[PDB]
This record gives structure tokens, C-alpha cells and sequence, in this order.
């Protein structure tokens, strides 16, 4: 029997959040600082609380989607005093300090806070096959699961607020660094007649048989083996200054190419020209 | 009838997987490295040494280079260059555009014809139907010579411009490096907090399986100028990417990487694209 | 923290599973019929459990790797009251509705059926590029995904059972259809002097452009636009009769290219002629 | 530099050859029985032929996009001791052995027949990644080449006319079997809810996972290896029947699935249970 709860942030994601929560049939009290954000989930029948102090208190469940830990302080702060009972579910975007900051803030008002790192854009909240990391005292998580459930899937990584920020990290920096790649794809494309669509095939290849290469390096950066057997950073170096020139020939914009060709450079300086690009997660390891 | 000889000059990780695959199949191959000892293993399944690249080349009219670059052709070809008449040269090496164009040149001055060749595969991918491999250059010494290239991988052929293989090449290779880079810092993020590679394989699988979904999303409002804020501000995004910043710095991990990518953010943010798409840094990227 | 779990059918798949289960560092017990197929599983680090019954004691999770349903009720029929508190991922192929039976009688006997299709070789059991799909109570699935990761990638479909078995008959129809037009292309070959590695190039590259196609028609199929701008039936149907006679003339077997024509003529007999084969969507169509 | 030419067949292939001649300059000559299926080719610039064979005598190269050999003797029939000296490039389907009779025929009428097969929808005329088979007289086929590769990349397979069917019919057997088992798919989908575009990526990793097994049972095959190493024909029997049942439970035509569970039905008879799949080509092909 679906439990009511609260929804504070109608982002991209709150308001997916929000149309799937009201077709599972869950009471939901909603609060948003852009007001007009709420219209559409209000008009399918979630309550509109008049203020933020009045969401926090309709339910035990508060589910938050913010940009980030600061603007939860922003918004819970007045009412702080009345956190008091409350299971505050952040599902925004932060470092596992500042995650652990918030849960020991809500803590000190009487709350309880879950972490989560929502691994779904918007359109696949509701969908079986989206998942969430979860982390942060078991009892409170374990009692609103089935709510969460809603959203997406549960998966539990551990008591410490911070853990569900840091793998939600570890997939973000390989996400965000495909996705600059693609973008710069697609403008030195643009500088060649091509448009996105036309380079579609070529690019959803290249990042289909990106699972065979995290297997083949897990496999060696786990056992230590930098061989140049299948690739020399030297060949790589040669591979990553074609691209920066090959953008500046064709006017594109080169300071992303050049960070990685500063990269390549430090692996050279460090005598690993003849082992693998591999051999750089020991430059990374370092401060 | 039968699969036709060849020449490979270069016997690195690709050469050497390459010449496997053509003597697998029952190519007649003469071989050429700097490094002779790579060739040792070749030679032993039936392979013939060629005593000095000259000597390479005249053995047969095609010719394939698997170098780390087109510098590498002129240094090998260049002092038996006047021999390469009626040779056609197919350059496995990557380069930039310019620089492929400026190699067939070289080649056409000499009498020959280059063919210029970008492959998407690693060495294990060599022989395997599943691997592609861009040509471009004269259409006529490409189809002469199609059927000994389909031994290492599929042949897409893009036109007869050589800079098309290259450009081509490069268009997917900033995608691959960027994701692999991105895995790299992923798995140094993960052993600061006690995770192997192992530990986060199966996150960093399904985080790159989803990719397909999203490049098609981004293609049509990229073509379109679509870079509206519907699934993703670019200011949630410049947070995002603070957060990876910061977790790796706390976790003593490198920042020079995640810098980049936050000053990149930061920058759209300061030009106006705060309430826009990610997306719409493609903008900022492009030539106008 | 690899979790220890039970394997119950060690044939092409289970051997390569039970294979990745101990790379991973997972306590394995195993059984199987023929109980020298676990003999290098045991020498690897494996149990050998002595029956069926101590197999799903061992291990809360116990995961099936048989040729159909029936060998399930086979196997664990004996013991059945013992699979109290048991989840029973089944790994194993049958339709939708004998999925579902499957799943209803291992709740009878107080288990809990996760459904699961596995759309790799056994040569990918423990590649990140490899995927299943599963379907089941959401809680249990949950609380085994993480052992379930090690052999292929998870995708969740649903609660209902018949969901996973759906789904992978959906693909297994594309999958056999197509490898028996290699089997016929490569006897053609065979009877003009054409071993399969001479016509393996040209195949790979049909197989290849395939995605074009599927998405072509996917569009059109959905929206009902069976429109012959691309694409005849009629022409359709001589392209299958001259593989038919080209198979006749070359002595080769002509069942399966009769069958093809004979669809085709049914699709001529519709009035489809001037539409897209894709027309030939409403003759196999559910009413 | 664009030699002129008469494009005879103006249903999708000649209308898109068509397109792709004028887009480059080649002077054309069009005709076809249905004369208003010229119009748009005829407004871009084509000329009208009024006759088929004032369209034969405008060009030494004639090429003919029709469905069949049997409508070259329909048209070309009546004017055929003008064919002398005409170089005809048929793009139409047939057999092998009425491939070789239509030059025979063309060759007692004084001209040289160039037999082709374009392994390209109507969209990838004019792209260079398209090819097509061509075979009979090298010389012929080599003098009008350049002119043919404003269509797609020419692959020389023999002087023997039939070979370039055979090639093509060879792909043909594969694509046709692969397209029928996703319109299969399809229907499936549709009588469980799921449209095409649901099933789009599942059934687009399927056919771009058939490269894999391609390699794996070419070899297999070349060598009589038919072992079980990695699959059984029972086994494979089982899927096919948990196929056809699926297909029926849905509502689905069983007719193409039925054809399947028995030539499996065969080889399973022919004691080929154990043995792998791949086993089956032995029952296809030539005794
Ligand atoms: N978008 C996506 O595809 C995904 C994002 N995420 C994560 O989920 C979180 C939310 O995503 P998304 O919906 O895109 O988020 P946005 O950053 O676009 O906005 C989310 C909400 O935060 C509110 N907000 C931000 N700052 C403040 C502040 N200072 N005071 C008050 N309210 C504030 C916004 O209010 P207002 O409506 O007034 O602007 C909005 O409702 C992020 O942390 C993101 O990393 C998770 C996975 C996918
Ligand atoms: N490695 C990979 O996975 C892939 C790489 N490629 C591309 O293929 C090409 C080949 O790279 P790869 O096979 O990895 O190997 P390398 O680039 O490491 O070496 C290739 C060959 O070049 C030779 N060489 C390099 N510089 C010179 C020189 N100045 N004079 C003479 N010979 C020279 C080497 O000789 P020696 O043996 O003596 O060192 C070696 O045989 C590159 O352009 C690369 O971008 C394509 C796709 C995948
Ligand atoms: N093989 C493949 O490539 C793939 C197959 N699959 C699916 O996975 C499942 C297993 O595949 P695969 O390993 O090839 O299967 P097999 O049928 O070849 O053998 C699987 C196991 O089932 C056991 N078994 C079969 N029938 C019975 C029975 N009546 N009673 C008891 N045990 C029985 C066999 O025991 P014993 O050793 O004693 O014979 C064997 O260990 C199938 O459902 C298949 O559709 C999934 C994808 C790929
Ligand atoms: N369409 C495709 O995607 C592909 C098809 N092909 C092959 O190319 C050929 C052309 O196919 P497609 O372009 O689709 O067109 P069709 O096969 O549907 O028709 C082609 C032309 O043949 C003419 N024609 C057919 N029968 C006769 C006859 N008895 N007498 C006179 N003219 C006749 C038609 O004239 P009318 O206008 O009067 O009907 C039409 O212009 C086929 O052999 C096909 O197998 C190859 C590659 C891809
Ligand atoms: F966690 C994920 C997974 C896929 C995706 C995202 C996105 C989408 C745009 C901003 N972030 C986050
Ligand atoms: F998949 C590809 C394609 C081109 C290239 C590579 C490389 C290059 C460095 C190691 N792998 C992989
Ligand atoms: F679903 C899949 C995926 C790969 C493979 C198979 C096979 C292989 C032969 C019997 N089934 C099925
Ligand atoms: F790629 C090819 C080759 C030959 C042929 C086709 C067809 C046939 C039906 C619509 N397209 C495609």
C-alpha cells in the first residue's frame, strides 16, 4: 500500500520523481522554489505545501532533489527545529565529505538522513531497470525502501552516508568524460560536414566495445601489469596529439585535447613510454 | 582464388596481430621491422624476411604500414622512395587529416598510390569480423586491393579524399581516449577507498553500456539546436563535476584531469549557458 | 564482499559460470547430473556437493544452469519442503507461461523464483559486454544482484517471471533465424567451392548493416507505414524463389527456403504485392 | 568526365541509380513499362526515351534495374538484334544459371551482358560505404567501372556472369532469414505490449553479436568440428520449441517457427543431439 511522503526539488529529476510517485498512487506533498515547476504534479492531484517548513512536516518521508548539499541547507535551514522524526532521503549530487556533513547536520536536528545517487536520467525514474546507490543508517532505509522502490531500484552500499556519493563519483567521471568526448566528436564533425547523426553509428560503437577494454585493464591495473603488450603510451601520446591537431586544423576548440596531451606528456616524463597508457592510474594515485 | 601476397612494414601490437591474421588465411607475406627480433615468430609460421624495406617493398605491389605515425613512413620509405612507382601503399598509421594528405602526395611525387586506413580494433581484434577499419584514397586501388584488407577487419570505405579515414579515426579516438581517461580516474578515485578494479567493473560496465541511449538523446537537439533544459541544466552539471573535483581531491587522487572538465563547465556558465543543456557546450566547441 | 552461492548445472553455461564465480572470489558449491563435469570446478576451489539437496543448503542463493524448466521440478522436486527461504535463480530457457509455473511452485515451497535469460556464449559468462535479462520480486533480485553482476550485466525487467523468458525469445527468434541463413548460405557455398571462411566477410558485413535496417522499419511497423518506397513484396518474393532455385540448382536442402517462399505467397495473397514485406507484420500479428 | 548511359527499371533501386547519375552528370537516358514512374527523373533532367529501344540505341551502356531476368527478355526481346556492341548491366536478381543464360542470350545478339548485385537499399546508392557484386567479361565490366561507381564500390568477383548472383543470394539467404525473424520478434512484442522501438536495442545487440559466431562456426565447420564444446542440438531444440510456444501462447503465426523445430527435428533424427548445431549444414548440404 503505497505510504505518502514529500518531494522538496521539481528539477528534471523531482518532477519524474513526482509523476512516478502519483502513479504508484503515493499521497505526495510537493514544494518547489520555482512555484509554476509544481503546477502539473498539483494538478494531477499532489498537495501544494505553502511553504517548505509545511512539506517537512506533512510526512515522515522527505525525498530531496537538489544540485547539490548547500542548497538543502538553503531550504531546510528556517525550519531546521522541526526536523525532529524526519527521514530526509538526499538524492542530490555531492562529495562523500559534504554528504556526510549534511547527515550529521540533520542529525544534530533530530533527523535521520539516507543518502542516494540516483544512476538514472529523468526518463528512466519509474523504470525497473534504473537503480540508486543507497547508503546511511539501515533501520530508517530499511523502513522507507518499498517508497524507493518507486523511484527505482535499491541498492544498499553501506552505514556510511558517504558511500552512495562516492560510487555515484566513480560513474560520473567515466560518464562526463565519454560525454565531453562525444561533444568534441561532434564539433570537429561539424568543422567536416558531418553532423551528429551522421558520426552516431561510428560513436555508439566506440562506446559499445568500451566493456572489453575495462575488463582487459581491471584485470592488469588490479595485478599490477603495465605491459606495452597491446599498447605503448608512446603510440598513444603520437594518438592523442593527432586529435588536438587535427581540431586545431579544423578551427576546434583545444583546451580539453590539450589537458589530455599534458597528460600523456607526465606518463613519458615518468619512463612509461614503452609500458601501457595503463601505467598513468599511478600518476593519478599520486596528489 | 587464392588470397593474394603482400608486404607489412611495422611489427608493433597491430603488425603483429595483422600479419597472424594474413598468414592464417593463406597470404603470402614478407615482413619488415626496425626491431628484427618481432618478426622472429612470423618468420618461424612461414613468413619471409625481408632483408633491408627496400627489398620489402619490391617484393610485392601492395604495401602495409603499421607505424605510430606518417613521420615513420618517410623515414623507412624515403631512401628506396623512387622505388615505390606502381607501388600502392596502404597506411595503417594514424595521423592527422593534413598530414594523411600530405603522405599520399608524397607517394603520388614517388609514382605510387597510398590508400590511408584508420582501424577502430585492438591488436586481439585483428582477423575478427566484429572489427572495422575506415579507407579512404583512390577508388580503384582500394577495390583492387579490398579483398587482402578484409583478412584484418571490415572495410568502410569512406571516399576518396585520404583525410577521410583519418578524420574519422580521430572523431571516434577523442571519445575513446576521454572514456578511458575517464576509467583511469575511476579506478584511482576507487583504490583510495579500498576498491580494486575489480570492485567497480560491474558500475563502470553498465555506466558505458547506457552510453548508446545518450548519444542518440544529444544527436537530434544537437543537429536541431535543441540544447534546452528539459533532462539537464548545465549549472546541475558544473556541480557534478565540482563534486568529482572535489571527492578525488579529498581522496589524494590527481586533479589535473577533473580541472579541466570544471574549468570547461565553469566557462559555458560565464558565456550563458547555465539554464542550457550540457549539450549546449558543443557551441563553444565548434569552429563559427 | 563476494557473497557465497549455490550452481546447480554444470553444462557449456554453468561450467563458464561456475568458472567466473570462483575467478571473482565467490564460495562456490556446485552439482551436476554427470557428476565428472564439476571435476575441474572441484580442483579449482569448488564443493562437490554429494546430492541435490545438501546443493540447496549450502547457499541461500541457489542458481540453475539446465535445459528447461522441467529439469527444475526433476532436480529439486525430492527435496522441495527445503527450499524454505531460498532463492532459486533460474538462469534456464522456457516459454513465458511455464516461467510463471516455475515461479509459482517454488513459492509453494517457500523460495522465491528470480527468472533469468542469459543473451551470451558460454565464452562470455564474466564479460562486462555480456547482459541478462531478469524478472522476479524486486527484494529478493536486489539482495543478490551483486553475485548475479559477476556473470554478465543484470537487466531488471519486472516482477512478473515470464518477463525475462519473453524477453529473450524475443531475440532468440532474430538470433536462430539468422544463424540458420548462415548455415544455408554456407552449404550454397560449399556446393560452388566456397568454404564458410570465403563467404565470411560478405556474411559479417550482411550481419552488419542489419541495425539500419531494424531501425528503418521499426518506425514504420510501429506507425503503420507498409509503404512499398523502399521495398516490394513481389520483388521480395523473387528474391526468395531465386534462393530457393539457386539452392535447387546447387543441390542444396530446400525446406527452409520453401517455408520462406511459401510466407512470402501467403503475404501476395493478403494483398501486400505493392506494400513492404514489412506488411507481412499483420499476418503473424495476435488478432 | 560522365560518360552518358540508358538506366532501363525505375522502381526503387533505378529511381535512386537514377538520381544519383544526374547528381553527378551523367547524361541520362530513362525508360520503364510504367513511363510515369520517369516523371520526376525526367523533370531533374533525364531524357524520355519513347521506346525501349530507342533507350538501347542512345547508349553503348544500358544498365536495367528490374525484379527479374524474365522481364530483359520482355523488354529488350523485340529489339534485340540492336543489341550489338551494348555493354548491359543487369542489376536485377535471378539465379546463378539464368544469370548465365541472359549472357549467353545478349552475347547471341552481339552484346556483352555484366551481371550485378547491389548489396545496398535505394538510400545507400551513391555512398561510398555501398557495394556491389559484378561479374562476366572483365573487359566490358572494366571500360564502364568508373561510370558504375557513381552507384557504389564495384567488387570484380569473376568472369563467369553467375558468380555475382551467387555471391548476392548467398548474402540474401542471411538477410532475408534475419529480417523475417525480427518482424517475429516483433509480432511477439506487439501481442505482449511491446512495440518494435521497445525492442530496437535488444534486437539490434542480437544482430550485431552474430559476427562472434560467424568466426566461431566458420572454422568449425571447414574442419568438421561439430562438437558441443560450446552448444548442444537438443539444447537448441528446446529454445526453437520454447520459441514456437512462446509464438503460440501469444497468438502468434507458428508457420516460420514450426519450420525451425523441424529441421532441428531432423538433425536430432540424424543422431546429431550431443553434437553442436553447426552439425546441421551436413543435412543441407550437396551428398
Ligand atoms: N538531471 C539528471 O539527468 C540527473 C541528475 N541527478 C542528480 O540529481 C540532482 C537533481 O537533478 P536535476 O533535477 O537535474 O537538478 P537541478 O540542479 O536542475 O535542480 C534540482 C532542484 O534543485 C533546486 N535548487 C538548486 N539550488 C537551490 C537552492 N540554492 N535553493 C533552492 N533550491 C535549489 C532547484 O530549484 P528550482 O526549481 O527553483 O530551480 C530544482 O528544483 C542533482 O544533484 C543531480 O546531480 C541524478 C542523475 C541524473
Ligand atoms: N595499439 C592499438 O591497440 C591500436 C593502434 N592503432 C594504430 O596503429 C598504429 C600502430 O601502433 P601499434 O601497432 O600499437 O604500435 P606502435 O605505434 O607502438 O609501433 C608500431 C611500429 O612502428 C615502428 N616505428 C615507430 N617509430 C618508428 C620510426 N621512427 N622508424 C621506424 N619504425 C618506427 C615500431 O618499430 P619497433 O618494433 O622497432 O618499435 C613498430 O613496429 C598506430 O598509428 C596506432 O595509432 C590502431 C588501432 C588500435
Ligand atoms: N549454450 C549456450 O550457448 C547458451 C544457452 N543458454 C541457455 O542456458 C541453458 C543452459 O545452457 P547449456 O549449458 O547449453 O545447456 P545444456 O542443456 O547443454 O546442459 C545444461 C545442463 O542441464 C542438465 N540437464 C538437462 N536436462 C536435464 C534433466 N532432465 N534433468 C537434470 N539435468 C538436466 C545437464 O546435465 P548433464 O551434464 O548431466 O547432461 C547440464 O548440466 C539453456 O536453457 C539454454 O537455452 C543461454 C545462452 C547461451
Ligand atoms: N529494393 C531494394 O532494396 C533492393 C533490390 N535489389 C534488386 O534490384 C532489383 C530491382 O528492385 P526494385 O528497384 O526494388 O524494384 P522492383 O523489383 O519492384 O521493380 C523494378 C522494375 O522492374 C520492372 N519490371 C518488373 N517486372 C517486369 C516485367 N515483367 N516487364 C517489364 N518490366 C518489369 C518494373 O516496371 P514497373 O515500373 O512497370 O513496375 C520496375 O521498374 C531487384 O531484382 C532486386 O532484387 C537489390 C538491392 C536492394
Ligand atoms: F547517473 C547518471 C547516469 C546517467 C546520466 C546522468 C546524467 C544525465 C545528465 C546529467 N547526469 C547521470
Ligand atoms: F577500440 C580501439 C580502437 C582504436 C584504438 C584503440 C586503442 C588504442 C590504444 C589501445 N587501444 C582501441
Ligand atoms: F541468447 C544466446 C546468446 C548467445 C548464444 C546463444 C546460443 C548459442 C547456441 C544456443 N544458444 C544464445
Ligand atoms: F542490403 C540489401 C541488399 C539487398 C536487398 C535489400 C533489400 C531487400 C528488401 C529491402 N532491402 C537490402
Amino acid at each position: 500500500r503505497p505510504a505518502p511522503l514529500t518531494l522538496i526539488g521539481l528539477g528534471p529529476m523531482g518532477q519524474a520523481m513526482g509523476n512516478a510517485l502519483l502513479d504508484r498512487g503515493h499521497g505526495l506533498t510537493v514544494w518547489n522554489r520555482t512555484a509554476s515547476r509544481a503546477d502539473a504534479l498539483v494538478e494531477r492531484g499532489a498537495v501544494r505545501a505553502p511553504d517548505v517548513a509545511a512539506a517537512v512536516a506533512a510526512n515522515e518521508l522527505v525525498v530531496l532533489s537538489l544540485t547539490d548539499y548547500d542548497a538543502m541547507y538553503a531550504l531546510l535551514g528556517p525550519a531546521a527545529d522541526a526536523l525532529a522524526g524526519k527521514v530526509v532521503v538526499n538524492l542530490s549530487s555531492d562529495t562523500p565529505e559534504k554528504t556526510r556533513a549534511g547527515a550529521r547536520w540533520i542529525a544534530e536536528h533530530g533527523g535521520t538522513l539516507i543518502a542516494g545517487g540516483v544512476t538514472c536520467p529523468p526518463s528512466g525514474i519509474g523504470s525497473p531497470e534504473s537503480s540508486a546507490f543507497y547508503s546511511g543508517p539501515s533501520a530508517a532505509f530499511e523502513r522507507h525502501r518499498e517508497t524507493l522502490r518507486t523511484l527505482t531500484r535499491t541498492d544498499y552500499r553501506g552505514e556510511d552516508p558517504g558511500l552512495a556519493a562516492l560510487w555515484y563519483q566513480i560513474g560520473m567521471v567515466m560518464w562526463w568524460n565519454a560525454m565531453l568526448g562525444y561533444l568534441q566528436a561532434v564539433a570537429l564533425a561539424d568543422a567536416n560536414g558531418l553532423k551528429a547523426a551522421d558520426i552516431l553509428p561510428h560513436a555508439s560503437d566506440t562506446v559499445a566495445g568500451l566493456p572489453f577494454f575495462l575488463r582487459f585493464y581491471a584485470d592488469r591495473i588490479d595485478t599490477g601489469h603495465h605491459g606495452g603488450d597491446a599498447d605503448r603510451l608512446a603510440m598513444g601520446t603520437a594518438s592523442v596529439e593527432h586529435i588536438l591537431h587535427t581540431m586545431a586544423d579544423s578551427g576546434v576548440d583545444t583546451a580539453l585535447p590539450e589537458a589530455v596531451v599534458a597528460f600523456f606528456r607526465r606518463g613519458e616524463a615518468a619512463g612509461y613510454a614503452e609500458n601501457s597508457f595503463s601505467s598513468m592510474v599511478e600518476l593519478l594515485k599520486k596528489p
